[PDB]
């Protein structure tokens, strides 16, 4: 019912947290300096913890049971194994949280012999014990985002809340091959995760086509994490059980369900007594597993109470999208409160209320959305694309402070047909590696369910195979991306995009200078910088292939 209990004791930094940054060289150009970007921290802590904590008033119905009934019948069709003690130590990042008993990621991915056997006796006090609550830990994360003056006032930090090191551990040895399974299984080509930039493109652009009047929505539920029940947690786990698992696994998944997944108590970085959770903990390996698949289930059978007509959806966490028969705009918005208020029933409220769409363009799915523009033979060419603003906000923070890992190397990879990738991004960082000549350093950066790690010197390649010879010739953008990279640019206090163009001449200039691969980038990333532009042949692209 309540999301949260607390006790008084603050949610307190582990470190001393940094809010703005003393220059910041993305945003400044010879007589124009500026400076809008800022890092959530701990100070905004109780502000986030007062939106999130409140009363869960949760109400089913056939339609509900229904859906969970197929669902559940998808995943008696998934079979998952245990993970082995050394898998699951391979699987720990390089540098997650440390456990307080002796030990770091370093221990245990190298299988020191402290951090096995503590993990060996966290498994089997999951075998024995499935009531005790495992305490965990709630931090206030630090993500850096731009002022939008006119949308409100700077963010309040996001929670976070996990278990120790040794039980993170054992989540993977349980649940790990489900992670990887069930969630395709159930809700197939909706299963928003599975698809790389030009496959989501193709989803949204087919699923647009193939309605005769189409209309869509992107639901944006109200504190997800906050209102997912205990009910909700449980019914997650009856549908991991629907899976072929093998005994130890379901004795150790209930532990974990009943002691960890259902709710617990809270400790700040002090050890202090923090509060109680009754909701979806942030830092759990099912998290993203558990929001997904109760997200398409609620809103499946959302959609039969509320009437929508032929719906195909698209889940990514607590982000979701769907695409029907339009009813005309007068029942489309009928259909659509509809829909909400069967969505709120099932405690699933929505933050901004949900409006309908008739352009594709203007449907943002997994943050993204899907644009148009003209390749070089003149014919149109569909690309992902979204908002700059916090994206480039990040890409002038991790410019000063230099992070292990790196935000915009995964833009640039991600976006690399965007205007604002091209024109801003590469302009910048390649501008800036020259500076500080580095450039055939590797760099790591993220795309989820890793970490990779990636040579600048080797992007022109990286681009082609992911999205093509194209991303290196689009022009002619439209109107409507122009104008949202042109306003990001704004609220940013950065150069408009014409002074990015004069600036990449000489970027490219210096590139070509060097030779080799560096020459190639100069050739292939910048030929948009020039009036008469090159020829660009395939490279050595047929050479990798990805996994995220």
């Amino acid at each position: 019912s309540m999301s949260y209990s607390w006790t008084g004791a603050l949610i307190t930094p582990c470190s001393p947290e940094e809010e703005k940054l003393p220059i910041n060289p993305l945003s400044n150009s010879l007589l124009r300096y500026h400076n809008k970007v800022y890092c959530t921290t701990s100070k905004s802590a109780s502000l986030r913890a007062k939106k999130v904590t409140f009363d869960r008033m949760q109400v089913l119905d056939a339609y509900y049971d229904s859906v969970l009934k197929d669902i559940k019948l998808a995943a008696s069709k998934v079979s998952a194994r245990l993970l082995t003690l050394e898998e699951a130590c391979q699987l720990t990042p390089p540098h997650s949280a440390r456990s307080k008993y002796g030990f770091g990621a370093k221990e245990v991915r190298s299988l020191s012999g402290r951090a096995v056997n503590h993990i060996k006796s966290v498994w089997k006090d999951l075998l024995e014990d499935s009531q005790t609550p495992i305490p965990t830990t709630i931090m206030a994360k630090n993500e850096v985002f731009c002022v939008d003056p006119t949308k409100g006032g700077k963010k309040a930090a996001r929670l976070i809340v996990y278990p120790d090191l040794g039980v993170r551990v054992c989540e993977k040895m349980a649940l790990y091959d489900v992670t990887q399974k069930l969630p395709q299984a159930v809700m197939g080509a909706s299963y928003g995760f599975q698809y790389s930039p030009a496959q989501r493109v193709e989803f949204l652009l087919k699923a647009w086509a193939e309605k005769k009047d189409p209309m869509g929505f992107s639901y944006d539920t109200r504190c997800f994490d906050s209102t997912v029940t205990e009910r909700d947690i449980r019914t997650e786990e009856s549908i991991y059980q629907a899976c072929s698992l093998p005994e130890e696994a379901r004795t150790a998944i209930h532990s974990l369900t009943e002691r960890l997944y259902v709710g617990g108590p809270m400790f700040n970085s002090k050890g202090q007594s923090c509060g109680y959770r009754r909701c979806r903990a942030s830092g759990v390996l099912t998290t993203s597993m558990g929001n997904t698949i109760t997200c398409y289930v609620k809103a499946l059978a959302a959609c039969k109470a509320a009437g929508i007509v032929a719906p195909t959806m698209l889940v990514c966490g607590d982000d979701l999208v769907v695409i029907s028969e339009s009813q005309g705009t007068e029942e489309d918005e009928r259909n659509l409160r509809a829909f909400t208020e069967a969505m709120t029933r099932y405690s699933a409220p929505p933050g901004d209320p949900p409006r309908p769409e008739y352009d594709l363009e203007l449907i943002t799915s997994c943050s993204s959305n899907v644009s148009v523009a003209l390749g070089p033979q003149g014919r149109r060419r569909y690309y992902l694309t979204r908002d700059p603003t916090t994206p480039i906000a990040r890409a002038a923070w991790e410019t000063v402070r230099h992070s292990p890992v790196n935000s915009w190397l995964g833009n640039i990879i991600q976006y690399a047909p965007t205007i604002w990738v091209r024109m801003v991004l590469m302009t910048h960082f390649f501008s800036i590696l020259m500076a500080q000549d580095t450039l055939d350093q590797n760099l790591n950066f993220e795309m989820y369910g890793s970490v990779y790690s990636v040579s600048p010197l080797d992007l022109p390649a990286i681009i082609e195979r992911l999205h093509g010879l194209d991303a290196f010739s689009l022009h002619t953008y439209t109107p409507h991306e122009l104008t949202r990279v042109a306003s990001a640019l704004r609220k940013l206090g950065a150069p408009p995009l014409r002074a990015w163009k004069s600036r990449a001449r000489a970027v490219r200039a210096s590139l070509i200078s060097r030779g080799g691969r560096a020459a190639v980038c100069g050739r292939y990333l910048f030929n948009w910088a020039v009036k008469t532009k090159l020829k660009l042949t395939p490279l050595p692209e047929a050479r990798l292939l990805d996994l995220s």
